[PDB]
C-alpha cells in the first residue's frame, strides 16, 4: 500500500496473506478475505501461475512469528469462468480458494462481511485499503500489515477521459486516485473494506494500478466490486 500507516493486531481480521512457496520457504504474493472458515476470496490474477499455494490466517508481521498466525494449504482455486488472464480491463478478476482445512475463528480470525448485491458506493465513501504490497513504486513489501485512507471515485467520473477512460467498467471501484495513496504490487487480491451502517463491509478485490506507478494522480486503485459478484460467490460456495 503506498502512503500507508501499520494497521493494528485486530483491526482487519478477514485479512489474509496469499502465499506461493518459493522452492525452500514460501513467498507473499497477494492478500485475500476470508469469506467463509474455509473460503478465501482473492483476486483470479493471483493464482493464475501454476505455483504451490498456502493462506496464512492471523498473520500480522509476515516476517516474524506473531502468535497468532494459522497456516493453511488451498485445496481448491475457483476462477471467474469469464475471466481473461490478458485483459484486466474487461473486469471478473476474482477467485474463490476452497482451504484444505476450516480455520479456528478468535480475535485475530474472523471472516469479512460481503456487501448486499447491487450496492454501490457514493462518491467518496469511507473506504480503507489493507495490505502486505509494495510501499513506493519499485519499492519493497512491507514486513506488517498496512493500511490507507482510500475514499471511493464513482463510475461517471472514473470513467471520463482525465481519470480512467474506458478501462474501468461499472463492475469496478475506484478508490482514491490523489497522488500520494493507493494500493500497489501484492496488495492485489486483497479486501478494500468501506463503512455501511456501522460496519466495515468487504467493498472491492484489489485489482490494478496503472502501468505507469503505484501512486498516481487522476489514476485510482481499481477494485472488483464486490457487490455484482455475490450471487456467483454464493453459487459456487453452494455447489463444490
Ligand atoms: C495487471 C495486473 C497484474 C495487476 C497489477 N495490480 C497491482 O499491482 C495491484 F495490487 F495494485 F492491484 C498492476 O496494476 N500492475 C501494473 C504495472 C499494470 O500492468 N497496470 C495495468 C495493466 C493493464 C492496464 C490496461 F487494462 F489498461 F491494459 C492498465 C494498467
Ligand atoms: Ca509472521
Amino acid at each position: 500500500v503506498v502512503g500507508g500507516t501499520e494497521a493494528q493486531r485486530n483491526s482487519w481480521p478477514s485479512q489474509i496473506s496469499l502465499q506461493y512457496r518459493s522452492g525452500s520457504s514460501w513467498a507473499h504474493t497477494c492478500g485475500g478475505t476470508l469469506i467463509r472458515q474455509n473460503w478465501v476470496m482473492t483476486a483470479a490474477h493471483c493464482v493464475d501461475r501454476e505455483l504451490t499455494f498456502r493462506v496464512v490466517v492471523g498473520e500480522h508481521n509476515l516476517n516474524q512469528n506473531n502468535g497468532t498466525e494459522q497456516y493453511v494449504g488451498v485445496q481448491k482455486i475457483v476462477v471467474h469462468p469469464y475471466w481473461n488472464t490478458d485483459d484486466v480491463a474487461a473486469g471478473y478478476d476474482i477467485a474463490l480458494l476452497r482451504l484444505a482445512q476450516s480455520v479456528t475463528l478468535n480475535s485475530y480470525v474472523q471472516l469479512g462481511v460481503l456487501p448486499r448485491a447491487g450496492t454501490i458506493l457514493a462518491n467518496n465513501s469511507p473506504c480503507y485499503i489493507t495490505g502486505w504490497g509494495l510501499t513506493r513504486t519499485n519499492g519493497q513489501l512491507a514486513q506488517t500489515l498496512q493500511q490507507a485512507y482510500l475514499p471511493t471515485v464513482d463510475y461517471a467520473i472514473c470513467s471520463s477521459s482525465s481519470y480512467w477512460g474506458s478501462t474501468v467498467k461499472n463492475s469496478m471501484v475506484c478508490a482514491g486516485g490523489d497522488g500520494v495513496r493507493s494500493g500497489c504490487q501484492g496488495d492485489s487480491g486483497g479486501p478494500l473494506h468501506c463503512l455501511v451502517n456501522g460496519q466495515y463491509a468487504v467493498h472491492g478485490v484489489t485489482s490494478f494500478v496503472s502501468r505507469l506507478g503505484c501512486n498516481v494522480t487522476r489514476k485510482p486503485t481499481v477494485f472488483t466490486r464486490v457487490s455484482a459478484y455475490i450471487s456467483w460467490i454464493n453459487n459456487v460456495i453452494a455447489s463444490n
